[PDB]
């Protein structure tokens, strides 16, 4: 199991994705998501020149050592691009290692804790009307759970978006009453509030919307300031959840600790892979916070694969976001997880379940997108 | 003025540099220190595909708007990546409105608040005699601070006993705490028994020590009186530093590896350390490094900025204009660049009787050439990782 090539494959099946494959002297092989959103190829360099030429000759099994060589190594620590990085690097030691124990992975994590994990799909639309109408579509789909989100009356390179915090705040409230309404209690509703307000205008919205019972409201303040949730979580007990941009349990550790979060959203490829990830879950157990991983087209299916075998062990697991990837990636990245009746049952194969065709893969080259930003009505650059 | 060209220059002479370059319409340019030791070209793709392309037609004066779009913009937030990419873009910007302005950076930032900046040399050697030689030579320069590091006895390799990424694969060194705890202040009560008490006597932990085996060593150096015990304990849970805090009085610095105001906030609002040391190419730049200080200030917590040959000229003559206005200054660390370094990137700080004194040409003072850099290719170089004595992957 000494590790003998090691290398990134980038490829663009509708969206780009890189990854890393690691091969044994035995043949045994293992791969890991390393895709970061708009900064993809900070990555691939950062995986390429100086991750992957220390990888050779490494005992593929030492999973611990390598996470703390390439975390402490790295000397500069934590981080979007560096996270993501050692993250790809875990993932597929975790999948060589389930390989060469000839179990599944969720078996090697711990053995299961549920026989099938619960998602939430995406309903969005113009108007309140309009995302009503996907909602009924995912709930025909056999979703139990959708996140929901409207447009605001009145409202390769980076797109420009222009946002209005007051009209935001006085027109969501009646997006969830009206999806109470047509579709009742029973139904699960998230809404992202995607880093726009304020904290005490989150604590506000979060009252507002208390009638609804929410499963949760994401995102709610930019919160690199982990005290940012304080006073949200003093005033309203709509459920939270945060983390999607967090990379290390050092970004959420005063979040669970202090019990102003009830979901955290960091998700594997962004949050150094299984070996960080058990970790933070660990934590977040103690003061009764549930995983609920960011699950977007932009983490690739080997995130997902591993995800959900994550997923089906975790003694506190709370949802799984799930974004469809195209037909295109899911041929570039085959895998034996299922989708039935809205939820994920995890695959059997040792390992993660999910490989890569990389002649394939080759023939969807990389193409440059950025993710947007947001504007206020004055110019003011903002948070998208 | 739009930006008409943006592009990155790497080079190696001596060491490996990354720099970005800002041009605008008119063709005045600006340049800002891009380079990050041991993982260079992950920021110079961040900046080649990423940020480059967007920053082509923007206003080169909006330097706030820019700082946000980047920092805000790139959605991932922070990280050593990251920052290093918006600090060079930072830094360039900066050159630009200085030189639009025909003053050096120091004047655009609020005028000088000293006459000249103190430094201080790294002295070192294998045995403590060694070390006490080269503070002799250094006193000698007329340096006013040293830092000082020698071996542990019955260690084979230790911190700062010099280019630290000198292979291409990290060297594995071997380290023991109980050792190093124990030899330690033999060095600081020599350096005492030599040179007297005039002197700033500095050292650098390097992140080798739980929090209790730093209040011990805290203490048992309180009568040398160093001027600052730095990096004592990894930091990335900031509340490491309070029981060190709480059982010595010896001066605290930390931060060298820190790219955010968010990774010490905590430690410059409960007065954990008095010295923070996070620099310009690393922390986003004058931008956020302004902002840094000035919360520093509020908590006599003082600046001292790391300052080692990785960190390029561009970001030494932009911190001497920084060292030279902001009022709560504390060091400056000096490591020399080799000739061929200083060649590659004309400037006009200058050092003289151990201190730094700023340049006064508009912008930060210093310029690339680029033929020149264009003669020493990039070639790849990692810091190394230390172990244990039984295996364990510490902290270097
Ligand atoms: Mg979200
Ligand atoms: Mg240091």
């Amino acid at each position: 199991l000494k590790i003998r090539d090691a290398y990134t494959i980038v490829t663009c099946p509708g969206r780009n994705f890189v990854t890393l494959k690691i091969v044994t002297e035995s043949g045994t092989h293992g791969i890991g998501d390393a895709t970061l959103n708009g900064r993809e190829m900070a990555v691939a360099a950062y995986l390429d020149e100086h991750v992957v030429p220390a990888l050779i000759g490494r005992d593929a099994g030492r999973i611990e050592d390598t996470w703390q060589y390439l975390y402490r190594g790295a000397y500069w620590r934590r981080g979007p691009v560096t996270m993501t990085a050692i993250a790809a690097v875990d993932m597929a030691l975790w999948d060589i290692k389930a390989k060469a124990a000839g179990m599944p992975l969720y078996q090697l994590l711990g053995g299961k804790s549920r026989e099938r994990v619960m998602t939430y799909a995406h309903c969005t639309g113009q108007t309140i009307e309009d995302c009503l109408g996907e909602v009924a579509r995912h709930v025909e789909l056999g979703y139990r759970a959708v996140r929901v989100q409207s447009g605001v009356p009145g409202i390769s390179l980076p797109a420009e978006h222009v946002w209005s915090t007051e009209k935001y705040l006085n027109h969501a409230p009646k997006l969830f009453a009206a999806v109470r309404e047509r579709f009742g209690d029973d139904l699960h509703v998230l809404h992202d509030v995607h880093h726009r307000l304020t904290p005490i205008e989150a604590a506000r919205l979060g009252k507002a919307v208390e009638p609804y019972h929410l499963f949760w409201l994401e995102d709610c303040v930019p919160a690199e300031n982990q005290e940012s949730l304080r006073l949200i979580r003093e005033h309203t007990t709509t459920p939270l959840a945060i983390g999607e941009v967090f990379n290390s349990i050092h970004d959420c550790r005063e979040l669970i600790q202090n019990q102003w979060i009830d979901y955290i959203r960091m998700p594997l490829t962004h949050g150094g892979g299984i070996t960080a990830m058990r970790r933070v879950a660990d934590l977040a157990s103690l003061y009764h916070v549930r995983t609920g991983f960011h699950g977007p087209t932009d983490l690739s299916p080997v995130c997902l694969g591993a995800a959900i075998h994550f997923d089906t062990w975790v003694p506190n697991f709370g949802i799984q976001e799930h974004m469809p990837h195209t037909d295109e990636t899911d041929a570039v990245f085959p895998h034996d997880y299922r989708f039935e009746d809205g939820h994920f049952l995890a695959g059997e194969s040792p390992g993660h379940g999910v490989d890569i065709d990389e002649e394939l893969a080759a023939k969807y080259p990389y193409e440059r997108a950025s993710l947007p930003v947001n504007r206020l009505e004055d110019g003011t650059l903002w948070h998208w």
